C-alpha cells in the first residue's frame, strides 16, 4: 500500500457547487489511490442506499432473493418517493433505490445472520446497531469512503464471502452507464435520517485495460443537490483523464 496521494485540486469541483466533500479513487492497476481530503476520505458515515450493495449480496446468497427478475410487489403504501410506489426487481429496486424492498430482504436474512455477513464482509465498522430494518439509515453501521473502495475491490474480484453468482447478479444490478468508452457500476444513497444529511456515489469505472474505483460523499442539506455527486464525481474523472 503505497499510501494515499492527495489532490487539493479537486476542491475547486466542489467549491463550483457551493459544497463540501470527498472524491476517493483508486487505480487498480497501479494500486495507487488519490483524494482530494485525505481526512474526510477515512470518516465513517452512515451508508444509507450505499449498504444495498452488500445487502443484495446477502439477500441473493441467502435466497432471499432468488434472482434478478424475481418481484417483489408494492406493499401498498405510498411513500414520498413516486418511484417507490410499485412493483420492483433487484435491477430498479437499486436503480430507484427502493428502501421496503430492502427493509423486507433485511428482516428476512435478520440480525444474526446480517451480522455474521458484514463481519465477513469486512464491512465497515461491522456494527448493525439499531432496527434490523434501517440500522444503515438510523443506527450504527458507519463506513468511510475508502472502507467502500477496499469493499468494491473484493466485489469485482469476485472475493467476498457470497457466491460467484451472487457477485454477478449485483454488479449487474449496479450497471450505471456505458458507452463505448467506459462502463460505470455504482450505487448512490442520501443518507438524510442523522446529521450530517450527506450524499453518497460509490463504484467503479471499467475501461479496456484498468478499472478505477471511486467513492464520494458530500455535505447535502437538501435533495436539490443530489445530481451533483455524479457531477462532482465526473469532473475528478474527466480531470484524471479517465473518461474523456
Ligand atoms: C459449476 C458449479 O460448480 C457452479 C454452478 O453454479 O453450477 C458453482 C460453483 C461455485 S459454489 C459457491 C462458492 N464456493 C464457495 N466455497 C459457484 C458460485 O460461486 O456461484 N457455482
Ligand atoms: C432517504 C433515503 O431512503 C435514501 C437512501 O436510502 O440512501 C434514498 C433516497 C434517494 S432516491 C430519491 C431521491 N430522494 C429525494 N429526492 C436515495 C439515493 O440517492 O440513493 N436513496
Ligand atoms: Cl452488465
Amino acid at each position: 500500500f503505497q499510501g494515499w496521494q492527495e489532490n487539493k485540486s479537486w476542491n475547486a469541483h466542489f467549491t463550483e457547487h457551493k459544497s463540501q466533500g470527498v472524491v476517493v479513487l483508486w487505480n487498480e492497476n497501479k494500486q495507487q489511490g488519490f483524494t482530494n481530503n485525505l481526512k474526510r476520505a477515512n470518516q465513517a458515515f452512515l451508508p444509507a442506499s450505499t449498504f444495498k450493495i452488500p445487502n443484495s449480496l446477502i439477500a441473493l446468497d441467502l435466497g432471499v432473493v432468488k434472482d434478478e427478475h424475481q418481484v417483489f410487489k408494492w406493499d401498498g403504501q405510498t411513500r414520498d418517493i413516486a418511484t417507490w410506489n410499485r412493483d420492483h426487481n433487484l435491477i430498479t429496486a437499486m436503480k430507484y433505490s427502493v428502501v421496503p424492498v430492502y427493509q423486507e430482504f433485511a428482516r428476512q436474512i435478520g440480525e444474526a445472520r446480517m451480522s455474521k455477513m458484514l463481519h465477513a464482509f469486512d464491512y465497515g465498522n461491522e456494527d448493525i446497531s439499531g432496527n434490523v430494518d434501517s440500522f444503515w439509515l438510523d443506527g450504527g453501521i458507519r463506513i468511510s469512503a475508502t472502507e467502500q473502495i477496499s469493499f468494491l475491490r473484493k466485489l469485482y474480484h469476485n472475493k467476498l464471502h457470497v457466491s460467484e453468482r451472487s457477485q454477478r447478479i449485483v454488479k449487474q444490478a449496479m450497471l450505471t452507464e456505458a458507452n463505448g468508452d467506459y462502463i460505470i457500476r455504482a450505487k448512490t444513497g442520501y443518507s438524510t435520517r442523522i446529521e450530517p444529511k450527506i450524499g453518497w456515489w460509490v463504484g467503479w469505472v471499467e475501461l479496456d485495460d484498468n478499472v478505477w474505483f471511486f467513492a464520494m460523499n458530500m455535505d447535502m442539506p437538501t435533495s436539490d443537490g443530489l445530481g451533483l455527486r455524479q457531477a462532482i464525481t465526473k469532473e475528478v474523472l474527466k480531470q484524471e483523464k479517465i473518461i474523456p
